[PDB]
Formats: C-alpha cells, sequence, structure tokens
C-alpha cells in the first residue's frame, strides 16, 4: 500500500503514497501489463468539483475554512441550476499548473510552477481564437528567451459547441505526397497538410512549409489563418565541426506547441488549451530528424561522414545520430534559443522527483517516455524506478476532430 | 478476449490471446503501473494443479492431448506426489521445460534462439565438486572455441528448501571488484560484495583490474566451496578500436560468454534453484551497461579524454560520442577474434521477427519494453516503436534472493 522506488545507480529509496490519491484507471491490469501501449451528467459533475477544490484549499492552507465551504456551496448551487460551473481565475491556474505537474510522461515537469496561464474563456470566434494564439506565441517564444504558457479556450458544454484547435502543434511542418511515391517534408502531417489543402490553403510544397492554424471555435467549421512569420522563430540548422551540414538545408522551429489536448480542471473539459514550453534537443535530433516515418535522413548524413554503411556493426547510425543531435543543440545555443539537452534534463528530472517525493509523497512517472530515444542508460532517469498512476487536474488525448464534428 | 499491439513506424497491428494462460501476477493493478519497477518449501495442494497444466501443454506440444500415453503421465504424476510429496521430470520434460522457460522470458531479446538450447541433466549431481565438473564442462561446451552455443545445466530440484542446490555467483565468469581503504575501487564494481564472500571463504584474490572470480557452489544445503575456472576455459577480448590505435591502452578485455547462474527455473511447480544458462552477447551489453554505467568501470571520462572531446558541457554531447566508440570498439574486438556477438540493431530486428511469428503461431509473446529496448539509440532500433504487451507464462526463470542473507551456516 505504501510503495518503494529505488534509484539502481544512488541505493536511494523513496516511499510513494500520492498514488492512493490516484482516481483514474492505467490500463493494466495484474494480469497484463500496459505500460508500452500509447493509449491504454450532472451525477458525475459535483464529485469532481469538490475533491478539486478540496485540494485548492488545502493548496493554500485553508481546508476546512469559512471560504473553502462557502466555495462548495456555491459550486453545488451553481451545478445544480446550470449543470455546469466556472472557475475562478485563481483555481483556473492552479489546475492548469497541476494538470503539468501531473503529466507522468513529461520529462520537464521541474518548471510546473512557472506557467504563464492565459484566460480565453471569453473567446468566441475563431478569428478571436487566432489572436488569442498570436499573442500566446509571440508571449512564449520572448525572442528566444522562451517561456511557457498555455492558453485556456471555453469548456465543453453540449460537446457539439467544442473550441478545438485542429493542428497538433501551433508550429510545424507541411507533409506531401510525390507522384514519387515517396513523402515531401514531415510525413506525420500528410493528412493534416491535405485538410488545410482541402480548405484552401496555398501549399509552397517545400521540404520546411510552416502550416497554417486551423481554429474551430462554439463547434463551428474550422478556418484556416497564416501566423505572422514573424512570430515563427525558426533556427537554421548547422554543426560545429562540419562544413557540409549546413548543405542538408536543415531547420526546425524554437517553439514545441501541444493543441490537440483536453484539459481536465475539477471534472471541467478544456478541449482547446494549446500549451507550449521549450525543446529538449532530442524531441528534434532523434525523432523529428531521424525517425523513419520522420524526416528520416541518417543515411544521407552517414554519407557524409563518409562511415562504413554496409553493415550495422560499424554503428554508422549511431554515429550519425550523434552528430545530428550536437548540431541540434549547437545551433540553438548559437541563434541564442532556449534548448535543454537530455542530460541536463533527465538531471533537473531527477532533482524534481526528489522534490516531488518530499513535498507531495510522490510523482507520477511514465519511465518509458521520460528515458531519452537516445543514450538512455547513460542518463540518471534509466536507473530510477518510477511509478505510473493518473491524477487530476490532466491532459488526456482526444479524437482528432476531422473524425467527429460533422462537417 | 482479444488484445492488439501496434507498431507505430510500420502501422502493422497484432492479436494477442496468448495472455489468457496468464495467472501469475505482473505488479499492476488498474490504479498503478508498476512496469518500470526492477523487482514487482511448496506443499502437495498446489503442486498437482500445477503438474497438471504444465503436462496438459506439454502434450498438446507434442500432438499427444488426451492420448492415454498423456492420461497414464498424469496418474503417474499424481500417485508419486502424494506418496513422496514431490515428482520427477522425464528427460523430454526438462528439455522441453527449460526452452519454454526462455521462450516465456519477457526481458530478453534473444529469443528466436529459444527452440536451440543445449539441455544438460546434472539431476544426478550430490557434491560441489560434481557442480564443478558439470558448469567446466558446460563452459567449454558453450564458448567452443568462440563460436559461441545456448547451453543450460540443471542441477537437482529444491526438496524441503533446506537442502538446495545453489551457484552463489551471479554469472559463471565475471571480475572482481576490491574497495580500497581509500574509497576508489579496483575491478568491477558490482561484484565488490560478492568479491569479499569469496575472499572471506579462502581465496587469494591477485587484486588486478580482471581477476576471474572463482566459483562458489553450494550442494545440498550444504556450505558453499571454492573453485577455480580453468583458465584455458575463460575465453577473453583484448578491447581495441579500428581507427583509434590509443584505445587497447587503455587496457581493457572482456570475457566472451555470458552466463546467468543466480536464476531460478520454475517447471510444473518444480523448483531448479541452479540452472546456469549461457548465451552469447549483445554489444551494448558490455559496451553500454558494463563499461559505461557510472557505477560499472565508469571509463567514459578516459575515453572522452583521448578522443579530445569538449567536456566542459554536457550538451557538447562528449558522453554519447565517446559512448558510441566504446561500443565500436566492442563489436570490433569481438568479430576479429571470431567470438559469437550480435549489434543492438541486428538483436532488435531479428526480435521484431521473432515476436510476430510468435504471434501469428502462439497468439502472443510477452515481452518487456523497458527491458527489450537497447540502453543506447533506442528509437532508431525497431523495438522502440512496437507496442508490447507483458505478463507471466510458466515455466520461467525467476530472480531469487543471494543465498548469502538466507543459508543457514553450518561449520
Ligand atoms: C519547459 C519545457 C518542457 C520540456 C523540456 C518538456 C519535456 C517533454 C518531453 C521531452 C516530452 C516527450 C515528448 C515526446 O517524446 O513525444 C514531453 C511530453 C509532455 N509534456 Fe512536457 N516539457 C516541457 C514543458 C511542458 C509544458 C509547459 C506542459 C504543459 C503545461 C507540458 C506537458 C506535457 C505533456 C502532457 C506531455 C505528454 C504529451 C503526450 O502524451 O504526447 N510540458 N514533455
Ligand atoms: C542467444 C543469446 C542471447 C542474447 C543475445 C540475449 C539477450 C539478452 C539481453 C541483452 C538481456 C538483458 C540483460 C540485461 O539487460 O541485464 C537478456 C535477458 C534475459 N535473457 Fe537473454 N539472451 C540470450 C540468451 C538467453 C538464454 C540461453 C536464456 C536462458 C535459456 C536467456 C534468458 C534470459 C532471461 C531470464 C533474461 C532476464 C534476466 C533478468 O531478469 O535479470 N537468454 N537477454
Ligand atoms: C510543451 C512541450 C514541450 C516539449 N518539449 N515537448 C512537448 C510534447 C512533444 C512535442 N513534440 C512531440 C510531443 O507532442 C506530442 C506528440 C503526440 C504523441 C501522441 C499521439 C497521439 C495520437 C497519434 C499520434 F501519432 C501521437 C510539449
Ligand atoms: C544468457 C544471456 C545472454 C545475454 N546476452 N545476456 C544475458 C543476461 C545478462 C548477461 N549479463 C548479466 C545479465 O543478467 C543480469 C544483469 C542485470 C540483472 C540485475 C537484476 C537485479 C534484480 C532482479 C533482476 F531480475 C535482475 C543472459
Ligand atoms: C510503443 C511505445 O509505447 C511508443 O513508441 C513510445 C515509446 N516511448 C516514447 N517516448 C517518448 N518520449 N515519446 C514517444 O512518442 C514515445 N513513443
Ligand atoms: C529502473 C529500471 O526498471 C531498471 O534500471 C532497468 C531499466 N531497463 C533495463 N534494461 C535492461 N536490458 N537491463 C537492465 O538492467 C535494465 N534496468
Ligand atoms: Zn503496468
Amino acid at each position: 500500500r505504501f510503495l518503494k522506488v529505488k534509484n539502481w545507480e544512488t541505493d536511494v529509496v523513496l516511499t510513494d503514497t500520492l498514488h492512493l490519491k490516484s482516481t483514474l484507471e492505467t490500463g493494466c491490469t495484474e494480469h497484463i501489463c500496459m505500460g508500452s501501449i500509447m493509449l491504454p451528467t450532472k451525477d458525475q459533475l459535483f464529485p469532481l468539483a469538490k475533491e478539486f477544490l478540496d485540494q485548492y484549499y488545502s493548496s493554500i492552507k485553508r481546508f476546512g475554512s469559512k471560504a473553502h465551504m462557502d466555495r462548495l456551496e456555491e459550486v453545488n448551487k451553481e451545478i445544480e441550476s446550470t449543470s455546469t460551473y466556472q472557475l475562478k481565475d485563481t483555481e483556473l491556474i492552479y489546475g492548469a499548473k497541476h494538470a503539468w505537474r501531473n503529466a507522468s510522461r513529461c520529462v520537464g515537469r521541474i518548471q510546473w510552477s512557472k506557467l504563464q496561464v492565459f484566460d480565453a474563456r471569453d473567446c468566441t470566434t475563431a478569428h478571436g481564437m487566432f489572436n488569442y494564439i498570436c499573442n500566446h506565441v509571440k508571449y512564449a517564444t520572448n525572442k528566444g528567451n522562451l517561456r511557457s504558457a498555455i492558453t485556456i479556450f471555453p469548456q465543453r458544454t453540449d460537446g457539439k459547441h467544442d473550441f478545438r484547435v485542429w493542428n497538433s502543434q501551433l508550429i510545424r511542418y507541411a507533409g506531401y505526397k510525390q507522384p514519387d511515391g515517396s513523402t515531401l517534408g514531415d510525413p506525420a502531417n500528410v493528412q493534416f497538410t491535405e485538410i488545410c489543402i482541402q480548405q484552401g490553403w496555398k501549399a509552397p510544397r517545400g521540404r520546411f512549409d510552416v502550416l497554417p492554424l486551423l481554429l474551430q471555435a462554439n463547434g463551428n467549421d474550422p478556418e484556416l489563418f497564416q501566423i505572422p512569420p514573424e512570430l515563427v522563430l525558426e533556427v537554421p540548422i548547422r554543426h560545429p565541426k562540419f562544413d557540409w551540414f549546413k548543405d542538408l538545408g536543415l531547420k526546425w522551429y524554437g517553439l514545441p506547441a501541444v493543441s490537440n489536448m483536453l484539459l481536465e480542471i475539477g471534472g471541467l473539459e478544456f478541449s482547446a488549451c494549446p500549451f507550449s514550453g521549450w525543446y529538449m534537443g532530442t524531441e528534434i535530433g532523434v525523432r523529428d530528424y531521424c525517425d523513419n516515418s520522420r524526416y528520416n535522413i541518417l543515411e544521407e548524413v552517414a554519407k557524409k561522414m563518409d562511415l562504413d554503411m554496409r553493415k550495422t556493426s560499424s554503428l554508422w547510425k549511431d554515429q550519425a545520430l550523434v552528430e545530428i543531435n550536437i548540431a541540434v543543440l549547437y545551433s540553438f545555443q548559437s541563434d541564442k534559443v532556449t534548448i535543454v539537452d537530455h542530460h541536463s534534463a533527465t538531471e533537473s528530472f531527477i532533482k524534481h522527483m526528489e522534490n516531488e517525493y518530499r513535498c507531495r509523497g510522490g510523482c507520477p512517472a511514465d519511465w518509458v517516455w521520460i528515458v531519452p530515444p537516445m543514450s538512455g542508460s547513460i542518463t540518471p532517469v534509466f536507473h530510477q524506478e518510477m511509478l505510473n498512476y493518473r491524477l487530476t487536474p490532466s491532459f488526456e488525448y482526444q479524437p482528432d476532430p476531422w473524425n467527429t464534428h460533422v462537417w
């Protein structure tokens, strides 16, 4: 019932109690582990509300006060009458920060409490959503001293009045299927790059075309907008020692900003809540560039290094992978955009576990996601036992909207 | 019921029904995943059911489920359990059993090789000298002058658990570690506590960087005894790099035969507490783990210094760079000396092909993702993108507490 986690490199043992608060279900049974699967009424709403406000008033050391009891009644009455309720700003900010704090797949949660929250519950139109989003992007980008931020559009009501940002991220490159059969640009975006063209986008058809935002307000048909180019900070990719690297013509964007998730706070569902921080180098260099069904450039790079590619045992793939990732970090640093390397990032996360275990009695964590996709065992998170469990408030996946919104 | 696993790189979807034959528990519940936790005298009552399940399985594999020969064998085991409390496996069931325990090993990336396993039946062994001789033979047969062959040696099952056969070493071949008065360590840090036991027991430690530990062997619940493996039986590879000539001057070498001796083999309810097995190495077990863990040989600094990497900031990726060259050296040295080794690209590819064929013929393949994905270059090997379902089948290999914590000393 009280569970231990051992770090096998330091022998440090931490005891977890926070999991007993856990509410939702993981997918695992004690017959099957599902830890490596990517996706495994008014009646309900009040319990949910009460649990949230309970932890809120606990957090500001007012558990059991007049303020607390009063608020609990205020909400109870509001649900009774309206079938939903509205969050105070103070609760919204707390809710959002905690959804991040609770993201068991996020290695960067040591920053959770510095989240700038932009309240956009007064939004009503796609143009309104566009203006909110450009302000988010500009605030977040900060000319390269990147700043974490979330923007929260209005909560679900009947579920046919959804706000949704259709893009998966606010900034992404276009992917085009070719007569060739091969793929130009980002193949993970092919479908969407064609939902845009299908709604009127004039595609440049290049390697690195920044996609239009495609915004849905109040459950209406969605609309295209080009993010002002001057708001999209990009980094030319060069190597600190390899002259020919430049010539690959590689760039990436500075702002990672997840826009397709659903934020739940105290039973309320915020289906458009794009949030953003900054990159861990590997997310670009390992996955974006080298992944088979992504940009997949390893072959072309190994060649320029003139490595022996006749046998896997030369470790040429590995060799090239390191260089590509050296060059992502070097480029971002030289162009002064915030970026963290996986050594630094896993090292802070360890520190953040220590803190969460002593400050909160635990920290939910998904080992499969926390360990970098390169050099696992040389980052301290590899040797760290983690417990995974679902706390609220949370970010959750939700169906892609083109499959749902009846056009 | 039916459960689907998706490969996110190929979009191939597989359906598992085999997980329905799991009855042992995982450690997880619907409220917690314990999937990254290292570790999440038996009576008559529970024994015939385990025996029965095992023998229904064995007889299905040979297309004789329901046969007179199946029914007679159940009767026979039945009778033998109630008058003796235990039972004995036939040769054919022991072999079938040992193979299946490997096959059910969800943590093993090497399982494409499961049906090619040399089983040595050492259930007539009674003494430690007898254990030594059996283990020597296995080490010679498995080494095979560099052309490694998989093998397992199986000593007598547990009886009252007061009479255990144990191999006290965690692997048949390993290097000593010595903690110095100044706080530093010579040799392998993982091996210190064990080296201390060996020394205490009579072993004359040469006190070098690569001293092959003596075998410490328990027969029939007796005190364990020291033995030295004949050095000519211990195939070792000096580590050099194909381009970096300063590399040999680091003075490194590794043994060729990876051989786990500390696990417990369960077959049909019976517990074989000494069942050393061996295969051949995936390079990263030495290059990444053995050399490059901070808690192991930790030669990253020494290798990065020689390579002239910028070591002042971790974002130079000096560590990642050194780690790759060490792994280059490890596969180079082994291949140059004609000792079987596999790189992690070839090993993970084969496993994906094993895994798929297992879903097709067997209806499943339990697999632990945390363990199967290699400890360098994770996402460029196809297992990273493969969804996996982990569950416990028997027969199986299980961890067991170190015998120095449990053993009742005699004198
Ligand atoms: C401050 C910089 C941040 C870093 C370096 C970071 C790190 C990461 C990384 C490396 C991943 C894995 C992505 C993948 O491999 O697909 C991830 C996932 C995630 N992060 Fe962060 N994070 C940061 C900020 C944030 C913020 C501001 C939030 C929200 C407030 C957040 C919430 C999440 C969530 C929900 C996931 C899982 C997404 C999914 O399931 O696909 N992170 N994080
Ligand atoms: C054919 C050569 C083999 C290769 C390349 C191979 C590969 C591996 C590797 C890399 C590991 C992980 C070790 C670690 O990370 O510490 C492993 C684990 C394991 N393998 Fe193999 N394996 C082989 C043969 C065998 C054999 C012959 C058996 C038994 C018959 C076996 C059973 C197991 C078991 C039980 C584990 C988990 C060990 C643990 O939980 O500590 N393997 N395999
Ligand atoms: C705020 C933030 C910062 C940061 N460094 N990374 C992140 C999350 C990262 C950004 N790159 C990829 C990831 O976004 C989530 C990607 C979606 C994976 C889940 C998913 C669900 C359905 C179908 C799919 F193909 C994938 C978020
Ligand atoms: C037969 C065989 C071949 C091969 N290539 N690899 C293996 C397994 C590897 C070989 N070297 C040691 C390793 O097994 C044990 C090493 C780490 C296990 C530690 C450990 C601690 C607690 C519970 C466990 F289940 C395991 C075994
Ligand atoms: C099958 C497995 O669950 C899947 O590939 C995961 C593995 N680990 C990951 N880890 C991170 N950080 N991001 C991912 O997209 C994935 N994919
Ligand atoms: C904490 C974690 O589960 C543990 O360190 C595991 C991680 N994955 C591993 N994977 C392999 N192949 N071998 C190991 O020893 C480990 N260690
Ligand atoms: Zn689990």
